């Protein structure tokens, strides 16, 4: 249909922001940063456009829902009935408890990784996967394992592989760290997701094009202008310790959630109110982020006339969190839909929604990194705005991806 | 019956007197204050409906902004605080894990902004500065009793929160006693569909905070006295979400112990009397004919004292509501002992209060996060700022009777 | 009846025997103190289980302590409301249980009610009774014999606060004891826990009272005493750093130290069900290539452990059914073992046990010996004494060996008297 150009358009903008907002555009490594940007777009034209991709990834994804439904066997065992078919029958749509159906999740997946580390499977795709980074982009050892890690454990305990390598990181090497881990999400936290309604396949693509794409935004902001360098007792125990770890995390993200959307309902109050005098009582907060990222929900291959549905989701995203602006996205993937957004652009937005880059996790990021690393306090919080942004463009860019090679008319339902 | 509750109130202060640490530190420019204001706002609902439209809508806005937490609620735990809970199970449909304790991580995290913007910091200078003037309290200890009467004892201490850190023991105890009393929100819609009328409900809302205060200058007074953070508003907002979070864990887990050892303490008493002719003997009647004399001496002269002052016993045992919900069987028309209105009045204000044994357990183990240092000089006081709290209320209901005839 | 009572001393003996196999000193095996640890072992077994007299003591204290948690419901069902109620069952039916609100809402009662007794003296009283029994019938140290009896209430060594000044210079003989009597008892928190999912009151707490000369047994026979036990005169630790203040205070500690164990215990199963749902998996289908897609691993471990649990006095017919339980305890956790086993107690069972049966599994099942035990025996005896931080780890296998062999004997001796009726 003739959208490749319109593509190239949503590429270039964002790289161009990236450039503007860099510290040094003398010093910006073109073979890592067009390296970064080809295989970010090699993963995209993998997985989506050509058939045998797309066998890898739903494979891959039915894998993954198998897992999940083993976690849901622990799940109906906690809680019993109140997780049943039966809820649907007594309080209708309302059957579905947030907290004891996406919460859990995160409890499950948590020991699961535990393992995982324990036995050396999750050091080896590691290993492989950051050992490629450095090989096609010229990176650090550090921050390539810092994207490769960042691709499934959390976003705090910032990678632990890294733990010896921050305390005398360059300022490039410390950012790329910190723009992985808001590019990325947390392996923890996707089963939440998919317990959502968000689409599995396009959450494991996002993943794995986060590390590429991290390191992308990383260079292009603050390029490398200096010289860089270079236990649980059983199974058992380490998939206990990862259960209980992954239970204050389940408990800090519902707390956080019950927080925010009772305090943008009550934002919405204002608004409403005020809005009032003005003859606009229905204006909302959701609507004016809306508004204002309508623009860039037209660059990233949007179509207009769902563009200022599309602002809302990406700005919730931004100033808030990942988990609200989901929350109100899988609403139009219901069947019974108020709107019937595209195919192409339901792709996008799940992309570019798909990420700890928002305002809320910088002191996520700044307080635990500096547990490793208590002389980079001061180097941390400063790089915070941008590792947000570094972060932001990432996700938007595997935003654009997604939109160019869904253009081959792949439904997702 | 002005002389008889002038002696009402004598005997309700005595006690306090008999009950204080410091005698001659005690402040007559507070107390005496602190009583001005709590018989002022008492016949200015009562007597003039002026403001009990004024105060009666003032609670109703304050309550809505609190209300915006249920959306946070109801989005987290979906169809388990639906009404579809009370067709199914009926009063036992009320979740008090999932409906009180939730709204604990709103109010850290609510506030938690408000501290970040400064408003929170504002009505303290103001709002505390000015009764400051009203009285030597240090308005840490006199934001809180304004803060009071519209928050919840869950979601009291919250209020004046950096400041119980380096708190002394006077506002300490002054800041808990103002949540043992203090009534809001979710009950206060509750209370009126007992039956019970609103008028009156309104009036002990606002005597909660300075009967607080009335008690809590008394058994300790001011002695040297009075004098990481977040980056973004959202992170505030996180952060004050998370540590909410722990609150209502370790808020909810001491109440299902206090509860159950309470209960476990009543077996005892049953049991020994389970040797011994008296004995069903719950702690609720022993406590409960403890306050019949009590009784008298507010108001309800004889032949209704022995009744009236066992649902007070109620009041500091097992609940407010148990109370309530056996004196609404007594305002009932199958008209079994019928009671005068001044009557209905004493113990409406008697039995008004979330002072009870079970309710310590909200101050221990809310204020084991806030203040985890402080801790230990909670409990030493906890059972003292029950009967604190207890006279607060017994207070209004002298104000009540008075103000009835 | 006289071919049944012979199989189980059979049963002891075989027992027995592997500790002697497994032991470092087999010529400084102190005769006096197995064998009388064996004797006390097999006298409260055949006390609260065999004469009337007994069993009457026994049934009192069952009748006594399931009033406490009937009043522990009474803040349960405060709490939750009708979540806990019979509604429940009128609606979801078999799934009105909900496992979360009715056995973890009880841990952090019965751990905030053992924390008020602790404050009040009741705890320090029996500790010190029991212990001083121990130590002049079976000839143990001081330290380890308050620890062993100290492991009959609280458990999982996080409490023996009496022996925090005796551990940092203990042997090593006094320390496996003290590893031994944590895993082969268990706490008065998660007992409380396991009456609510069924399991029979009155045999766990005979289990829990013979748990402690039981670990002292295994613990002698594997390692015996080869050095000094430190006297009284001697010990001169210092600081309290007391949580308690009052009874207010030290009821409300407890129950927010209840509330992280019911969080931590809760989200520990839910990962534990998950994982061998997913192995079952797994083994559900590359066993398919074999031509039994059916394997479990609750079968595997039922063919392992089946010749064990038929020494123990199990008949042939449920020793495959035995098998899996016993198996469950000791490489995942006890809850586990217990979720599986209460289903076989229900009426409407798939398979029915004989009462002989169902005593020597709910004994067998009773301790905290197992694999993922072991961490927190390293993890929260190293805080008190770092210096043997080393030492604890090496004898943690060695321990739940002790811990688990202590659990089977209590088992032989049940299901010795249970079949005597």
């Amino acid at each position: 249909r003739m959208v490749v150009l319109h593509s190239l358009l949503g590429m270039a903008v964002l790289i161009a922001i990236a450039v503007l907002l860099s510290t040094d555009r003398k010093a910006i490594n073109i073979r890592t940063v067009a390296g970064a940007f080809l295989i970010q777009v090699a993963l995209g034209a993998l997985v989506l456009y050509v058939p045998q991709g797309r066998d890898m990834l739903g494979e891959a994804s039915k894998t993954i829902s198998n897992v999940i439904a083993y976690g849901n066997n622990g799940v109906d065992f906690l809680f019993g009935g109140l997780v049943s078919e039966k809820m649907f029958e007594v309080f209708g749509g309302g059957g579905f408890v947030f907290a004891l159906r996406v919460l859990p999740m995160i409890v499950f997946f948590s020991s699961l990784m535990a393992v995982l580390y324990y036995i050396g499977v999750m050091q080896l795709l590691i290993k492989v996967i950051g050992g490629f980074l450095q090989k096609m982009l010229g990176t650090s050892k550090a921050e390539s394992m810092s994207a490769a890690a960042s691709i499934f454990v959390g976003q705090t305990e910032a990678p632990l592989v890294v733990r010896p390598y921050i305390r005398r990181m360059t300022e490039s090497e410390l950012f790329a760290v910190m723009s992985g881990g808001l590019a990325s999400v947390a392996g923890s936290v996707l089963a939440g997701y998919v317990q959502m309604g968000v689409p599995l396949p396009y959450l494991i693509a996002a993943s794995f094009m986060a590390a590429p794409g991290g390191l992308l935004f990383a260079k292009l902001l603050v390029p490398e202008t200096e010289r860089t360098q270079n236990k649980p007792t059983n199974v058992i125990d380490a998939a206990a310790s990862g259960a209980v770890t992954g239970a204050q995390i389940a408990i800090a993200v519902g707390a956080s959630l019950l927080a925010f959307v009772a305090l943008i309902a009550m934002i919405n109050g204002i608004i409403g109110g005020v809005g009032g005098w003005f003859g606009h009582g229905d204006l909302t907060l959701q609507a004016i982020l809306g508004w204002l990222f309508s623009p860039l929900a037209w660059v990233i291959g949007v179509p207009w006339s769902e563009a200022g549905i599309a602002g809302s989701l990406i700005g919730q995203k931004v100033v808030i969190n990942a988990f609200v602006a989901y929350s109100e996205f899988v609403k139009y993937l219901k069947p019974e839909a108020a709107v019937q957004l595209s195919d192409t652009t339901k792709a996008i937005i799940s992309f570019a929604l798909c990420g700890f880059a928002n305002l809320g996790s910088i002191a996520v990021l700044v307080g635990g990194l500096s547990i490793m690393a208590p002389k980079r306090r001061k180097d941390v919080a400063r790089l915070g705005i941008k590792a947000v942004v570094a972060g932001s463009l990432s996700n938007l860019m595997s935003a654009v991806i997604a939109g160019l090679f869904t253009g081959l008319s792949g439904a997702s339902v």
